[PDB]
């Protein structure tokens, strides 16, 4: 059998777009532990959804993760992409606090941009919709992670699995499936 | 601090190529363990590069490897890009078994997602029905895919697979995107 379904733990007391997007997640690095690694705060689905419905902007940490975003149904729904980091004016830091409320902040790569929004959004200088925060697990990752998961705002990150990188990108592309 | 070359380990045996693959594949699923878990044959990456300077098919198994794939430059090159299941029963006439049988002498084969089609396609090898100039064989971590595998890397033909759990449609494509990326 080569069912994703019979593959997986039973995810019935998941939502139907959680469960797509944890299939997303499997079916891209094909890590079952995701399933219990991937964490959603209370509001990051509604809060998500109702932004790419609104065309909210969407801004990455790095090239590779917008360069995995489905930038065709985003520019369908009228969200544009950036990128905070191209590759001591215009620092990604500067581009940071400049984010737009109620953008989608998916960081893919650093975890020191991570930590920045969380502090941003603590001393409430930026309010995004949603902060997808799955860095590659560098030295600050953990600490990182471990902020954005008592911040306040709508978030998704991964906790207990090595997993970061382009899944910041197959997260969102994931949400706006469900929305397309 | 945010060094990918700094956080992974010496990879001083392998080629430049072969490295900017292991790092991109890293990026794509943060699991620093795959620059250990990565198989290549021997000439992977003169193989595959041969045959995407050729404008080769690019065939996938499944929908989400095609479209993980980095399509404009395979366009460039002039390659084309078909999967082999349409919708991811075995009795009818247009089977994905019957496309893999066409798959013309020279082509990538990029799988992502199904054992069987790995298992199949290496059957189809041994007995010489088609000739691939690379197979990535990467399908996910279902109960036959070890098998599968280790059935391909005994294969002559040359390859690029993944010694343990990891796998997918991304994993797949990030390959072949990887050695695009090292032409154009």
């Amino acid at each position: 059998q080569e069912s994703l379904k019979h593959l997986l733990p039973d995810l019935s007391a998941y939502s139907e777009i959680t469960i797509h997007l944890l299939h997303q997640l499997v079916l891209a690095c094909g890590d079952v532990s995701l399933v219990n690694a991937v964490r959603l705060s209370q509001g990051a689905i509604a809060s998500a959804r109702d932004a790419l419905k609104a065309g909210c902007p969407v801004v990455t940490d790095v090239p590779v993760v917008a360069a995995a975003l489905d930038q065709t149904r985003l520019a369908h729904l009228g969200c544009t992409v950036k990128t905070l980091i191209d590759d001591h004016h215009d620092h990604w830091q500067q581009r940071l606090q400049q984010i737009p409320q109620g953008s989608v902040l998916a960081i893919g790569y650093a975890p020191s941009v991570l930590l920045t929004a969380c502090k941003l959004i603590e001393q409430q200088h930026i309010q995004p919709a949603l902060v997808i925060g799955m860095p590659i697990g560098f030295s600050h990752a953990p600490g990182a992670k471990r902020r954005l998961m008592t911040s306040p705002i709508p978030h998704i990150t991964i906790q207990g699995s090595l997993g970061g990188g382009l899944l910041a990108a197959v997260t969102l592309n994931a949400l706006v499936e469900t929305l397309i």
